[PDB]
């Protein structure tokens, strides 16, 4: 599923990540923008042979089973492909984790390079939320 901006905005807000970890709703919405296109089947191939999935890029190398990254952990306790489902849940609390882990958002390298220090407000500007 291709999510729309205020549409996604909306599912994550929904699902408690709004302030989660004190990261605005807007962090969310800047990291699904420039790690998948808010396209949940996004996938790509990290260099150490890792695989990101879906609408937050989630890591192989530590959190989902893909069946292919020897010496990686499934620390989310779920196959990769859940995080390509049209509904986001599995992402979000996996998500959560991630962002518990002790180094916050900047576990998305894409978070660090293009919102981290900007007006991520500008993600949510005219939503319903």
């Amino acid at each position: 599923k291709v999510f729309g901006r205020c549409e996604l905005a909306a599912a994550m807000k929904r699902h408690g990540l709004d302030n989660y970890r004190g990261y605005s709703l807007g962090n969310w919405v800047c990291a699904a923008k420039f790690e998948s296109n808010f396209n949940t089947q996004a996938t790509n191939r990290n260099t150490d042979g890792s695989t990101d999935y879906g609408i937050l890029q989630i890591n192989s190398r530590w959190w989902c089973n893909d069946g292919r990254t020897p010496g990686s952990r499934n620390l989310c306790n779920i196959p990769c492909s859940a995080l390509l489902s049209s509904d986001i849940t599995a992402s979000v609390n996996c998500a959560k984790k991630i962002v518990s882990d002790g180094n916050g958002m900047n576990a998305w390298v894409a978070w660090r390079n293009r919102c981290k220090g900007t007006d991520v407000q500008a993600w949510i500007r005219g939503c319903r939320l």
